[PDB]
């Protein structure tokens, strides 16, 4: 089994390193702040002191830093670049499809194979069967080294050959996540302003989460089939949503909780109603997301 | 199956409550502004009152389930009804605001009635099932004295405190979580359409990652309850990498002419947290910046 290098030992870079070690890979790590990489030494990692050293130790280089601008400062420096020849670079950093494409062109021009990924996981999911990572780029590199990706999670998937696909789907899945989390921020604010124990909110969310998961799956299934008009299988219709949402708005007004996000919800509800969708399926709101 | 229960409102949800009281063997008295809508409950064993005042006089417990609190007011504050509320337990299960709950608590007490305010977190189908969820707030004694009645409405009926507005507030909060996930869905769909991604693919990715999102939300609630805004060893994610990736979604929505009213809201909260030193704190730190930037 070949040696794997990991550039970045933040929360997520460390989790990747831990999973490689658990699977019995010689794992070489590097981090701008060397102090943060020590605990992986304790676990069996070799700590490289320099990028160039980490790149020379291994045939596969998994990058997990803040952004592609950072990855550039690391890999595009004169004293690293010549070391990339013959290597597989796996950019698991978050980015834009353009960034994936720009990095694909550049890595190829300097003699290295490339995969661009997006980790659809928190660190606790890495190295578990449920662990999801999306990979895009040439198929051969993923097929030749499949056991390495299998170490990272049971649901690491090659989803296409155009490098930017992982980053594109990622932005969509992150939009879902941000939606749920800022709804959390709204709920937490409402409970704090109304003197509601947040441990109670946490019990209420554990009870309703599975229903809300179904409401979101149904919204996607219906939008894919154009089924915007309410029917017998409708779970969620615009009228009752819009009606109850008035109560949340009134509460947030009274407690001076910021309404910029909910006023956003309200503008989408109102465009759909102004177009006769008041008793249509929630999925009809998918027609009213555009700028103008 | 001992005391008599009246239900005002036989709409979709009012009916389900009445059906569940009958299933449990309660003498059930119903009334509806549209008489015709209450007939099917007669066939099931309900006595149909012709007037509100008659429905209120028949029973010691009055469950109200109408459209809005303005409606409840019309019904209960009428000269011919009000004096009949003396010694009654009124259980307002209509959806409303915490202020509405509070205004009704004050008023009901002034006219000599005990009060509970509720919010139903269930569709009519799940009323009278073990899963059936209803939140109640107000004085505890009335709930504890009549607990078998609430058990009839569902297995997961809960008294959550003494301040009457808690039920309506917790309801709005649970729905804010739901709306957050759904409008996130609307955003994700829109991004897929603009990038020519099969929505069947988004649907498979959601089945794969829903638990990751569910854990992020649970963790955000647990940490906010303990004030843990500083990033630590147990942190799942922190503000800097969130704000970094969120830049890519903003740029994409600009380029594909997707409406940004909602994400610009996210962006203002990210900015206030960073301006106050939380760039590398836990996501939970954003919870400190949900207040109106005003005054
Ligand atoms: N955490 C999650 O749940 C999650 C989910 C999926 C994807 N991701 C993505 O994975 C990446 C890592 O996130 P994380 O949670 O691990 O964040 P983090 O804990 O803040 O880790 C940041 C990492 O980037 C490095 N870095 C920052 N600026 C750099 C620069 N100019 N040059 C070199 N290295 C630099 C840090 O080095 P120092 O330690 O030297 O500062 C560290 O290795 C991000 O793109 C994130 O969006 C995160
Ligand atoms: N359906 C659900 O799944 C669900 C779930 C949770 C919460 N809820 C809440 O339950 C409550 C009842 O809604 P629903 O689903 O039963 O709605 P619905 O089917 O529209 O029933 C509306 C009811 O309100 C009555 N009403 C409205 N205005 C009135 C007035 N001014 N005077 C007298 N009666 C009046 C109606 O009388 P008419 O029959 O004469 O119009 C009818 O009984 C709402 O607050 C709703 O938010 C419903």
């Amino acid at each position: 089994k070949p040696s794997i290098s990991v550039l970045g030992t933040g929360r997520m870079g460390s989790a990747l390193a831990r999973a490689l070690l658990q699977a019995g890979y010689r794992t070489v790590v590097w981090n701008r702040t060397s102090e943060k990489a020590e605990p992986l030494a304790a676990l069996g990692a070799t700590v490289a002191p320099t990028v160039r050293q980490a790149i020379d130790a291994s045939g596969i280089v998994i990058v997990n830093v803040s952004d592609y601008a950072a990855t550039s400062t690391l890999l595009r420096a004169s004293d690293v670049t010549p070391g990339l020849r013959g290597k597989l670079i796996v950019e698991l950093t978050s980015g834009t499809p353009e960034g994936a494409r720009e990095t694909s062109q550049w890595t190829a021009a300097h003699g290295a194979r490339y995969l661009d990924g997006a980790i659809l996981a928190t660190p606790d999911f890495i190295g578990t069967d449920a662990g999801t990572i999306l990979l895009s780029g040439a198929l051969e590199p993923f097929a030749a080294n499949e056991d390495v990706f299998r170490a990272l999670g049971g649901n690491v998937q090659h989803i296409g050959t155009e490098p930017g696909l992982a980053n594109a789907l990622d932005s969509a899945v992150l939009a879902l996540m941000w939606g749920a989390l800022f709804g959390g921020l709204h709920a937490i604010a409402v409970c704090r302003a109304e003197e509601i124990d947040l441990g109670e909110l946490g019990r209420q969310w554990a009870n309703t989460a599975p229903v809300v998961e179904g409401l979101v799956a149904d919204l996607i299934k219906r939008t894919s089939a154009g089924r915007f008009v309410s029917d017998a299988e409708t779970l969620s219709s615009i009228s009752p949503h819009y009606g109850a949402f008035q109560h949340l708005k009134e509460l947030m007004e009274a407690r001076r909780i910021d309404r910029t996000v909910v006023d956003g919800y309200d503008a989408i509800f109102r465009r759909a109603i102004a177009s006769g969708h008041l008793h249509d399926d929630f999925a009809a709101l998918s027609q009213f997301m555009g700028k103008a």
